[PDB]
């Protein structure tokens, strides 16, 4: 609707089904949500992981260039600067096929890169054979009238990568991911908790459908601090769009609990 | 039932309604559900928080002497034996009022302490005013065919309390609680996290009804590995007796996040 009266951010997440190793393509359906969501007033869109190239680690370690990445990362700048929206997507990194890592990356709607982050926490054997981890904490900053977060898909399901993120200022974490296999706990049960435990809001955008040999899960979500869910996708493709409206981070005892990992 | 074919721990939560600064009564409970628990074929049986004092932290600062925490502790070791069943309890720690902490122990069922626990994450000013936290990381070891380990109330609902007791290779993590307020996140969202996040599983023993000013929640419960309840209690005093049957502990980047909290 309306943009409310207690509600000055206004975000949207894009769930949809990328074709493998069609970049001309997956990007055509990123400019297409980037437009819709700008068009319902929305400030920042969400895209998954990986959607550019599809989900398909092996063939992007094997098939996909340096030069093909920045040719996709430079489109994508565009779309932000030219639908006039900020835009988290997730690429491979900028090195080559052997030393790079999958990324998130948050442009604003001039389409300047304000963060970046390579993610850590790499999922199964085939991420590991294709993409090196990430070795620094997740980003926080200033955007919108709050402090945001960038985190990868697999990252998410770790509490201590929520907590590194909510020890730096985090209010929003935005998480591009890849989830198939009717993994119902992530949304269902992890993403509530990791709201709850650091009272923040956790926005996670997923394919859906037939990619790669997969079938992804769809169930986009956004969840707020309550851990209850502000706004849900099904299985299909589609675009959410949402309003955003004990102290554990402070009574943790860090000190100790860096030691006991 | 009958004990069944898959299964060879059979564990009993208590969940009661303790008087405070009422040892003899409260401890009669104990011994009562004790009895109860061996006679339907449980192994061990978990009590609340406090349970023998009540959950009243300011006044057992004022009130409890070191001499009455240890004739509590003494029957306690009594009721293991002579009810022939290993038990988990709390009661405030064996220094004097200024100097301890809140406790959590398990005797087995010949009486003999094996594992005691000082609660890290103290909740609230009462209790940071009545007990010293604990330093020390959440015990681990084998009884019954799996690896236990201790943890008390509030400490469950940091997920690295939980990570430390599964780094340590627990399997089955047994919490004394005393939770009022009708706080249905902790069992309804935090706790099914805290046993999927790690892979496994956690029980959780709550007093109930009007005790110290509160009226506390009930619902006492066990969650599995999947997130799921695998028996839990509504609001009223009772003995919930159940039979038990991604690689994030490896996974996980532990030295990139002991830097990162």
């Amino acid at each position: 609707g309306l943009v409310p009266r207690g509600s000055h951010m206004r975000i949207a997440l894009m769930q949809h089904t990328a074709r493998p190793l069609d970049p001309q393509h997956n990007l055509d359906l990123i400019d297409d949500a980037a437009a819709r969501a700008s068009e319902q007033g929305a400030q920042l869109l969400l895209t998954p992981e990986l959607f550019g190239f599809g989900y398909v680690p092996s063939q992007i370690c094997a098939q996909v260039s340096a030069e093909q990445v920045d040719a996709a990362r430079s489109r994508l700048r565009g779309i932000a600067r030219d639908r006039g929206i900020a835009l988290v997507w997730s690429l491979p990194g900028p090195e080559g096929p052997e030393q790079r890592g999958i990324t998130a990356e948050l442009a604003d709607e001039h389409g300047e890169v304000l963060a970046s982050y390579q993610k850590v926490q790499l999922y199964g054997p085939e991420e590991k054979a294709a993409f090196v981890p990430g070795e620094q904490p997740p980003p926080v900053l200033s955007w919108g009238g709050r402090q945001l977060s960038l985190l990868v898909a697999y990252d998410v399901e770790f509490p201590e990568m929520v907590r590194a993120a909510a020890a730096r200022g985090a209010q929003l974490v935005l998480v591009p991911t890849a989830l198939a296999g009717d993994e119902t706990s992530v949304p269902g049960i992890l993403l509530p908790a990791r709201a709850v435990e650091n009272g923040i809001t956790l926005a996670y955008a997923n394919h859906c459908g037939p990619e790669g040999g997969l079938v992804f899960d769809g169930g986009s979500v956004v969840v707020g601090p309550a851990g209850q869910p502000l706004g849900e996708l099904g299985v299909e493709p589609g675009l959410l769009v949402v309003d955003l409206p004990a102290d554990y981070l402070q009574d943790r005892r860090a000190e100790l609990h860096r030691n006991w990992l």
